[PDB]
């Protein structure tokens, strides 16, 4: 066939390492653009972004060129990538031991010699995230792409400006938008650069999970704790929900930190709102037990009353504070 | 023997690169049937549906094409993929990090030039899952297969129409029913498009874990809650056992949270019961709260006998709609 | 030396996809016998068996064929399975992505053409268990090794009847013993036929793990809510004694529930015991706050009596039977 | 070079499949000493010892001869293992997938012919361990080191005696110490013989962490629960006091029976310690509901006080005992 | 093209498992240097450092000698290390099964013959930590790099000297900064000598999470209970208490024992702080039952305002001792 007569002609000597310039003193451009089909899971606990794309490569190989009237049209041809080069471009914040592709087994080379890749992956990418307003956040994760090896006197990572479009994903949990990717250049030694493409997703949290097993608990122990000065102290009851409150607070925390990252720089407003919830707890048991202490003079109730009045409106304050936040 | 004969002579000069078209205007239809053979399980913690089955591959290879009569028969003859050319399908919504297969080390070629290969595979894939229901939800998860390397100018993934079978799984979890597949076609840079095939699968839980485990502790709990305002409050034991309710109710929650997943879209009906039967709680000690508070006027009885009585009927109106939904 | 000197002359033109058979309507006998040598573990939280163990593999190889006169003996020769023929057998069950073993670089190969390869595995089958009585439970697990490529017409899977033996493993956990394999047959397309051998090992679960975690904290949180109903009402202990029997029979829950399986198709006994005593708790402190309502006529030691003996005499019922059980 | 030389000359014609015989009638003597140089853990969860160390290859190699006069010395040369043959040495116990080697690169070869290998490696073995006295246990692992494929008439797998040494690791877990390696003969279907290096190391417990965890919390829940006949019952404080121990012993059992493994011969006596205070919990809240029953003739004082003088003189015999243990 | 002559030049004859050595008595002298990027975790669980960065090594390889005048220029040249010679050189305390790179598909090498490789990876190393000031922690993990295959007489590691510079990363969980690296000479069977680099790097836990999960609880608890001798004994409300301490302290070890590792060789401050705690609940408890013991002469309030004298002085030695400690 004719197909086997142009593989077997322009792959007749062609090494797989040599860098295809003309001159030694050119570069080739590897045009990138990552686009993600779904983005998996954010995993805060270690800080990943588990995330399913494929990065469009496209370089200019001029080894392979001819002419489509010698073989009857066939502008298209597929190569599998370990027959011809391909640029050594990885993630700079990879999050796993090896970097590999879900299909990597054709190439499109076009009679022009521009050659295009689109390797599906899945990508596992550190990204920093700030959690001072968990579960309420909106989110910034970039993926950065570049080579390792070849430095700028070499390839040359271009973003496609061809193609300046935005698109978005609308998960249960992320509102996943796409931001503008563009290039910045980090050197090495400060002699040799290494360029690459940068890439940014806006991902907002919109989830309802993490409202009905956080926000809520916690808002009716404040409401609960709220409830109790109104006890009166001469019926021994008042401490045994006191350290109900405590027990109940110290479970609402241990589901808290098992679900909160170590990995972590500030505390979250849920986490600030229960601590301020447990150390309401313990005043409020402080008055109680000094309440029943010199019971043994019987006008407690107009500093129960005061202290459900501060209690009451710090409470609505912080609780509102909470609610501009969402 | 006359086995190595037709091999040495049908694989003499074979390219398992080259796309086996007479024409370079043709392409190859390849007949896709996968075939679940068990449901492992679906992880709904992370949206994954592991299952074990085959996906029968069918296409038509024309330079694998020999009489019978010059090798005294043999019209079955089997070849390793290595050596031959097969179309890179797998599927479009992979939960791993790369596609395998459990036996692909044969394929069964005629002497009509086609060439089965069925590969065994353990299959995890994405399919989305709303849990409007758990757990007695009715699922379906989708398998789709597809090319992301040849569009539909290169191959065909066709549906075979000979098999328009359905089958059924028994299983002690999933009730598991096939849906007749179809063909969707999507669509690359709106110019090239790539085919491929989709498989609903139509899963129902029938469970008995769930059930011990999330809704006879929660119907018990209201039970207590609904049994608390016949408590007198001049006693103060009350109040200990709203409390006990509390904390009772919150490791029920923490149960929960364990098992419901974060990747959630609306909240389940056992949720919402929990949630219910929790602020059922906080209603019920705010009415202690405030009976033993102006205890110390005594005509209280009326006023537990009207709370118990509207808890009783909107109870029942929950229990009985949560029973509809069962 | 002459060991190099057949390994070179009858493996000059051999191909390892050449099913060896020197009639085309001819069949390869490959006997198999799996042998296990430690059952690591049996996770019912997956419904996969973990095992240890080498799996006989014996065919009949005519084109490896010498006589020793020629050679000076060496019947035996050891040829690695990379380049002689070997059957596609897998397990049919199998738990994993792929099918790997842990020795299979030597085969042993006789001069009268019988090939012996015995490797070593770590196999991870599934098999179908029924936790109805669990934890006393005795189990039986199978595994089941044939052809997924060839079927009957090319190779034929036989069991080997020389050794009919049996053998027994003394676990701490589990009495595995074994069960004399046989030989099941499954089709495909009604036409094909694809033939295995199966083999069940009977495991008996031995264990003083979940007797000591699950079966005395719910027997003695029986004898306590048992000896709850001689508390007197009128001093405000009994219903925190109930709510503390249902806090602690809530953490006990948990523990089950972290520990049975969700693939679950049968309540466990162990299961319907702590679901009796959680009901048995509820019945008591309904029984408790009506005594208490009513107790504003202070005959109601006879009620508690009788509830005692009913709830004495049932309990030796229930305990007698997981006794018997056991 | 003349590096160059000698390698080409004695691998002109090396197979990496015969086994270095120059008669039929020959073994080669596979020289084994296992050293480890850290031991990372012991998994008794799952019956593994995670440890590093290099196990010592030492076989003669006829095939590798030469004189280093022609080669103007180079006794040394250092050949990768994947061009020579080397023995199939496995670990008969080994706890994972596959057998691989964190370096197996190179290999040493002298002059006379013998072949040093030294490959290091992380090694997950089984070894069985008895709970007994948990967690102040003395233990003993073993590694068995050996071939599947070659039988005694092929290989010799012989310890060196030359290094009758011992060693020792002060780890703060484990305070490893060595065993002399013998050698033990395993055989197969009593004809074939198939040879073995066998290691133990006695590793000792010397923990604070699981002291800190479990003996304390468990010794002073034994305290309280001593305290708590000194309370009157006419108080109505003793019945939640041992609900309270109820609840506390309870998450306590859950603690370690997270921690105990399911894999167990014999109870710890740190399980047979809590379930002994747990049953004293019930004995104790049987005297005070007994009590309280009958204070409805009020010379309970002297039952509670022999009843404290029997668990005294019995705690402090087990006590004692476990201290004895340690 | 050039590129391709000078390839097919240097490489006609090059074997990669030649140690390039002009002389038999001579070494090579690699140079390392480790370069850390990024620190991801410190799992003190299981006593690994899981880090990214890059290893530079460059050594000088005869063989690869050319003039750039006969090439017109192209003094750099970029070679697939499959190809050439490349050290044996691998993490001494490496903490996975296999040592693998990230890239590890280019080396360049110049016309002087050095060649640079600097192969990026995810390196999972062992290193000592003690945990006696937890988490108020500063650390030292090690990184050691070396040949565990050629001894000093074959590759000689070289630290390189014309960059002695310090980094520092500043991390939210830890302020890791570097020191400068040094070489340390392992010695095997007191003959040979294996050389190495040894790289500290100097973490410092600058945490949140762990102070607001465990500092915090656990003072509020101690507040709690310095709070407890207040409370009258006639009204048994203090027994309850203590036993809700008694719990709540216990949820805070379940916390503590679920982070704290297994692996440890002294207790950690906020561990002696909680059992400081628990044993002030134990003394309470017991002076508690004590005072209501003798009720039953009323001149205890001495003896509970010297009590919280002796405790409320000693928790401000022991708090005043923890927060110097941070
Ligand atoms: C790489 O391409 C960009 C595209 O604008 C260009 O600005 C830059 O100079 C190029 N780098 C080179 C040629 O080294
Ligand atoms: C692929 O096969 C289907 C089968 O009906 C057909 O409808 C479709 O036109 C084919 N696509 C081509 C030929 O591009
Ligand atoms: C396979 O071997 C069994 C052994 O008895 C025999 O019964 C069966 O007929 C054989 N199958 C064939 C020859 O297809
Ligand atoms: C293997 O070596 C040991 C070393 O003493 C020897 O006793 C034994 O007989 C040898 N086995 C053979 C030669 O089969
Ligand atoms: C290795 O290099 C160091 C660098 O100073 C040198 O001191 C040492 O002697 C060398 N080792 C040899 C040549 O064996």
């Amino acid at each position: 066939a004719d197909e086997k007569r142009l593989l077997k002609c322009i792959l007749h000597d062609y090494d797989t390492a040599i860098r295809p310039v003309q001159n030694v003193s050119d570069v080739v451009n590897v045009a990138l653009e990552v686009t993600v089909v779904k983005v998996i899971d954010l995993d805060e606990k270690e800080h990943v972004l588990t995330t399913n794309g494929w990065i469009y490569h496209e370089w200019n190989d001029f080894q392979l060129k001819w002419n489509p009237s010698d073989y009857s049209g066939l502008k298209k041809i597929r190569i599998p990538v370990d027959r011809i080069w391909t640029p050594d471009i990885v993630l700079f914040n990879n999050a796993d031991e090896s970097y590999r592709y879900v299909v990597d087994k054709l190439a499109v080379v076009y009679y022009t010699g521009k050659v295009m890749w689109v390797p599906h992956a899945r990508l596992r990418s550190f990204c920093v995230l700030d959690l001072s307003r968990f579960p309420f956040d909106s989110q910034m994760c970039t993926l950065v792409f570049g080579s390792w090896t070849h430095d700028v006197s070499s390839v040359n990572v271009t973003l496609r400006n061809q193609s300046k479009v935005q698109y978005m994903i609308d998960g249960k949990e992320w509102q996943v938008t796409s931001v503008q990717p563009k290039r910045y250049q980090w050197t090495y030694n400060s002699n040799e650069n290494y360029a690459g493409i940068i890439t940014g997703i806006k991902l907002k949290r919109t989830s309802i999970y993490y409202q009905y097993v956080f926000i809520m608990p916690t808002v009716l122990l404040a409401f609960l704790t709220l409830l109790m000065p109104f006890i009166p102290p001469l019926g021994k009851e008042r401490i045994t929900y006191g350290i109900g409150l405590v027990l109940g607070c110290t479970l609402l925390l241990m589901m808290l930190s098992d679900r909160m990252p170590t990995e972590l720089g500030n505390v979250p407003v849920v986490a600030a709102y229960l601590a301020y919830v447990f150390v309401m707890v313990a005043i409020n048991l402080l008055f109680a037990i000094m309440a029943i202490n010199m019971s043994m003079q019987q006008l407690t109730r107009v500093i129960d009353r005061l202290l459900f009045g501060s209690f009451l409106v710090l409470t609505v304050v912080i609780t509102i504070s909470m609610y501009a936040h969402y």
